[PDB]
């Protein structure tokens, strides 16, 4: 039955990527979140974080303070040097795998990719 | 949304030909048989005998004939110097397309397919 | 041999469908038809319904009756209250398993779909 | 470059489906426990239950309760009724979305899929 | 690791069409040539030629000649009644299988394929 | 007709990958040979080595010499600290991209991989 097994497979990955799609920059049980330049933040997940990209971790660990935003305690991270666009989209490779990159910004990309190791994230851009 | 969307397709397929597996050799519905040299006869359907092979298709209509089988009428066709497993497999890749031939009968389907204009059954045989 | 093995499979599929395409709203060998709310007749085939929808082939097999066509019987059938071109779309579906459904008709299609138990056309038409 | 792209795309997903497997019973960054009938306790992670089953983390938001282990408070929940390798297993599918379900749990899986709403676990089980 | 392994396969396959593809009408390591009847010449290579195509190859060695062309030897083959668009094509399937056809060629390479025994060629061009 | 379409795709790409594999030590129009330590040669052409493997190339150009076996000229590379089994598979993998390699042999590989500058084979061996 490969086509109703590789169907019901292909399916599953599917809702798995739009529902981790939709906590990216997802206040919900976000412990962690990061300021760009422009002073926008973007709200994150330690889970994810950690699960994906060890440099990031350590970065947020190690760089990141307690602040309160809403009467709520958080790590905020600072991130500077990269458009918010940017930072948004590599949060969504962390969180979907998504292979799809804005051209526009592969320079920016590459940059994070290579700062925090996502060395696959580095070909995409590359190529 | 490519892995919802080719998970639902690929799914969808293997429904179909598991479906359409159910009516090999199947009475219900059934308005055309083969008699093989054993006299073992096996279920079909015009249905898809039409649709997907022209040479057997008329080959029915020129050689069948009228039978009457538990007091119901169908058209009766003898199919000579072929075992019943070779017919019933060249009967269950018209009715889901299913590539996996099992090798000990690919000399027999190799003459059906032959016999009956089924190209693409002679390519699975060769290889 | 995967890549020639999976080029083979998807072929021999891919035909199959094309070959059971050609075959919807084919009057030839079609033992039903259905009669929409326009007057506009669509031919089938028992064989597809039976294979691929229990629901329809006892509402054909219940609500059908005899009618005489250019000389010839078939089972007539009465579906009300859809287009001709939602039921079209739908006996389609049931016969070569196509999921690019037209958006336009996605909820006549849920209707159909609902009505007579296929569950996977219910899920296309809510994606 | 369809075999690229797709390459990089199907290399991307596993990366990911691997690294939030490595997460699936980790106690590290758990904000959420399920204690079985056994006494076994699977650590989860609220991320993942709120973005992939909303009726589990409104369990857990209703049901769990404050509990102290190892001197870190966390959201303990009673989970009973179900081996603890069915429910590891239902937690891993919710992480990875993997679809090999070993066919001894079924029948727990099936009941655990259908108690919080996981129609697509559900489908896996029946076939 | 399913994705991992498809996706690593992909990609690789993906490089090996990309790296033959540039050597298409690649003059360097070139031992063969065609002239079309525009006077444009094709370079090629025996190696892929003998390992794809025995007719060619057969062609090329009773048919070419030798031809010195700034200086350096090669076999020159002259290729007549086809455009240098569709030779080149059908050049470009031998090293790559890209089966991607220029429509308006269709009639040429079916010509090109049928000549020297490019049985998939001519299946592609008929489809 | 994706399907009919991915299947021709997918049916062209294992021929061609068959066919160069067929040249895999594969002494006809064979221009450079590997002597390996344990005296061991293997036929190569240099096509696949200048389209693959810059670095391999190079090193052939600048370390390899003439050699005559059997009467004819060729293009001879020492090798060394290399089994035959390993060089045999490198080049199986520069003609070919097949990622099945044998485990037992990574190590070996995976030097050879990186010594010319195989990144995507050093991958694999990782994995």
């Amino acid at each position: 039955l490969y086509f109703q097994s590789m169907g019901r497979t292909l399916l599953s990955l599917g809702l798995l990527v739009a529902d981790f799609g939709a906590m990216v920059n997802n206040p919900h049980l976000s412990d962690v979140q990061f300021q760009t330049d422009s002073g926008e933040v973007l709200y994150a997940h330690k889970f994810v974080l950690y699960a994906r990209c060890p440099l990031l971790i350590q970065y947020v660990n190690n760089e990141g303070f307690s602040a309160i935003e809403d009467g709520v305690e958080t790590q905020r991270v600072l991130l500077g040097d990269v458009s918010t666009e940017a930072a948004r989209t590599f949060l969504h490779y962390l969180y979907t795998a998504d292979t799809g990159l804005p051209p526009g910004l592969s320079s920016e990309l590459s940059s994070l990719a290579h700062r925090f190791g996502v060395s696959e994230l580095v070909h995409l851009c590359e190529q």
